[PDB]
């Protein structure tokens, strides 16, 4: 069922590798900041019952299900294991209010959470804007939930990915649930279909650094993920692109030396019908132009493991150059040079 309902949510972006808004959580509204995760499927947040021995939960606002008149117990044990690493707890039911939508959901209120890496988290829990099929525990997913209550103009969502901007009238991002922001994007969007449902995965033809190198050469996957800071691709293909850019592999990262950094090629992603290139600018974190610096890169290895993996992965990096636009109704994703 459709309405005419498009409601949105205003991110911020932290130092380009966090982008997080606020929900509210039962009755009266105990506000978390969430991710709004493409490659996930699970509302969590953490919880009261956390141990205060996990530091990380000593950092962020927990949920308080004694002070919730609206909520209803669940239990259930539930464990996410994530490539970042693990975070466990239970099952619990609550009213969730998202952008003026008001759904109720089952949500994982989060009692182990380990310092590294939630202790350099800036926000506080996660929300799931993965299929069902992935969702641990088989818990119904919030847009499906929101979907069932026919208000959305379309069955879509929508990200923008800003720039950090040190100015505070800077609009860290936003999430359109229903459609999509025009103000947001140019040009028109160009659709790859899924793989399958249930995974926001698309094929991806090759990858191209500058003119002479290549990869993904026999086509690969590539997971378009909103919860990903940055590129991944596995430690095979991520050791080929590093040695053409002339990057130096460190213990979490890859870096050029900073003056280096303008003069790396274009890095381009073959989807569907079009090139989606970057350039320097846009996957160098061109903190100076020091030749005794060094510069961190939007890009890094992952290696998911299977059925979802293995796969590349377009993080924050790909969503900034890109507005994306999940399509639910048709199974596909649609890119736009973002504004
Ligand atoms: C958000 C995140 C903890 C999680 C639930 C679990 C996870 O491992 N990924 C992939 C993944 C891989 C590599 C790095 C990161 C990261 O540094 N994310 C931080 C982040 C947070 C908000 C927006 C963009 C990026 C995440 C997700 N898709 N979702
Ligand atoms: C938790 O929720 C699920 C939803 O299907 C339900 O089947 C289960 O019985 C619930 N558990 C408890 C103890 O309420």
């Amino acid at each position: 069922t459709l309405g005419n309902t498009t409601s949105s949510v205003i991110l911020t972006n932290y130092m380009d590798t966090q982008y997080y808004g606020e929900i509210g959580i039962g009755t009266p509204p105990q506000t978390f900041k969430v991710v709004f995760d493409t490659g996930s499927s699970n509302v969590w947040v953490p919880s009261s019952k956390c141990s205060r021995l996990y530091t990380a939960c000593v950092y962020h606002k927990l949920f308080d299900a004694s002070d919730s008149s609206s909520y209803k117990h669940n239990g259930t044990e539930l464990t996410l294991r994530y490539s970042t690493g693990t975070v466990s707890g239970f099952l619990s039911q609550d009213i969730i209010t998202v952008g003026g939508i008001t759904v109720t959901q089952m949500f994982g209120e989060v009692t182990e959470m380990p310092a590294l890496p939630f202790m350099l988290a800036e926000f506080d829990g996660v929300v799931g804007m993965g299929f069902i099929e992935q969702a641990i525990g088989r818990v119904t997913p919030i847009f499906d939930n929101i979907i069932s209550q026919g208000v959305l103009k379309e069955d879509v969502f929508s990200f923008y990915y800003n720039r950090d901007s040190e100015n505070s009238q800077s609009l860290g991002g936003q999430i359109v649930l229903g459609g999509s922001d025009p103000q947001h994007y140019e040009g028109n969007f160009h659709y790859i279909n899924l793989i399958k449902t249930g995974v926001w995965q698309i094929q991806m033809k090759g990858v191209s650094v500058g003119s002479s190198t290549l990869l993904c050469e026999d086509g690969c996957l590539a997971l378009v993920d909103t919860g990903a800071s940055y590129i991944s691709g596995s430690t095979s293909s991520i050791e080929k692109l590093m040695e053409a850019l002339g990057a130096k592999k460190r213990l979490f990262d890859y870096v050029v030396k900073c003056n280096e950094g303008p003069t790396l090629p274009d890095i381009s992603f073959h989807l569907g019908g079009k090139e989606y290139t970057l350039t320097s600018a846009d996957y160098v974190f061109q903190e100076s132009y020091s030749s005794k610096k060094l510069c961190t890169l939007a890009i890094h290895a992952m290696d998911i493991p299977p059925p979802t993996g293995p796969t590349w992965a377009l993080g924050a990096t790909f969503i900034r150059k890109f507005y994306t636009e999940f399509d639910r109704r048709n199974n596909r994703i649609g890119f736009a040079l973002a504004r």
